């Protein structure tokens, strides 16, 4: 619901990885409508869920996220903060990536 709050964490977090919506280690699994669609993950719940837990070589940064070779080596996220990602991509995801 707060966009630049969500910007804002989403830069720092994400971006790298996930630029401007896409994906720069994976094809395929960008965060665009499409794949989230295709990849069973285009809700807030299930972002919530693979951002909290991880998947394949996407860190999960959930503060219960176990193992720890699944989950970020930097600081966890709050539960919170990985709501307002959620929230973000899948806000992002529906208007479609805006630049
Ligand atoms: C690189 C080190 C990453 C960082 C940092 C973040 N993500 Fe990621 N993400 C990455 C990969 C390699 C993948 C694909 C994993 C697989 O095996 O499928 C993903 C996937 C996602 C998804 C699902 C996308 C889809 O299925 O199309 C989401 C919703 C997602 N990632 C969100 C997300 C968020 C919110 C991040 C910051 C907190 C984040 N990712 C970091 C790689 C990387």
């Amino acid at each position: 619901l707060d966009i630049q709050r969500g910007a804002t964490l989403f830069n720092r977090a994400c971006a790298a990885c996930h630029d401007t919506g896409g994906n720069i280690i994976q094809p395929g699994a960008t965060l665009f409508t499409k794949d989230l669609e295709r990849n069973g993950v285009d809700t807030e719940e299930e972002i919530y869920r693979v951002t909290y837990f991880g998947k394949g070589r996407m860190p999960g940064f959930g503060e219960k996220c176990t193992p720890r070779g699944q989950c970020t080596f930097g600081p966890r996220l709050q539960d919170e903060e990985i709501k307002l990602l959620a929230e973000f991509v899948k806000f992002q995801a529906d208007q479609g990536w805006p630049t």
